[PDB]
């Protein structure tokens, strides 16, 4: 399927949710949010991906941890855009669906910004992670 | 049908390539390019749409004209994304295919930018036009 540019930096380890996405449409967005977004974990059907970010508690040296946020999506609800601010890491993430505008994860939005539109809805994400979210790529449904 | 939202302003006249797209998958992109994109004209199989933009040569009384640009797509190459800057009009357009990012049409990229993913490849465009490209909507094959 069509995918966006990779947004972020070259650090961290690669992740790619193509396989876990076989379980279903995205039904839920879980993130950890402080002045920046420190992890993302989508639910595909009833199956979560792994926690992409906040590799371990020693990461508190390099950023705050943040609050666990959970946005449940209804059946037929899908993510139609993502506004990402990023430098060497993803700084903040704002998702919009065909029903809702979700709050920004990451109170700071000072880095360069990109708006990715995903007609028909996001299928899954890939990117890089470690203590935080090094980068993201958005994969469309076809 | 999956399609993007309409990007641009309310001027000019609507156009819609839905009917002409029955002639085939997109095989070529023709645009006219200066500081802004002043027309677009796709080829569907062997058949072109009308020229959407630069309605007449007296348009030089409001904007620059630009030079003709043609991108020929290979068989099995399809348009997967467009980076569009826009306000009252479409300002610049950067197409990407499943094989390559193409050159931007319109050297000025200062207005609101979005990266439109076009799932399964672009099937056809609709929009509005006059002396320039008042707006665009991308209709995906999938």
């Amino acid at each position: 399927q069509v995918a966006s540019e990779y947004l972020g930096g070259p650090g961290g380890d690669a992740f790619d949710d193509k396989a876990v996405a076989q379980n279903g449409d995205i039904t839920r967005i879980e993130m950890q949010c402080t002045d920046v977004a420190t992890y993302i974990k989508l639910r595909y059907g009833k199956v979560d991906s792994r926690q992409w970010g906040w590799g371990n508690e020693n990461c508190i040296q390099w950023s705050k941890k943040g609050e666990k946020v959970v946005h449940e999506l209804s059946s037929g609800e899908y993510i139609t855009s993502a506004i990402v601010t990023y430098g060497k890491y993803v700084q903040s993430i704002t998702f919009k669906t065909n029903k809702r505008t979700l709050p920004r994860c990451g109170t700071s939005a000072t880095e360069k910004s990109v708006t990715v539109l995903i007609p028909g809805g996001l299928k899954y994400i890939s990117g890089r992670w470690g203590c935080r979210i090094d980068g993201l790529r958005f994969h469309a449904k076809c």
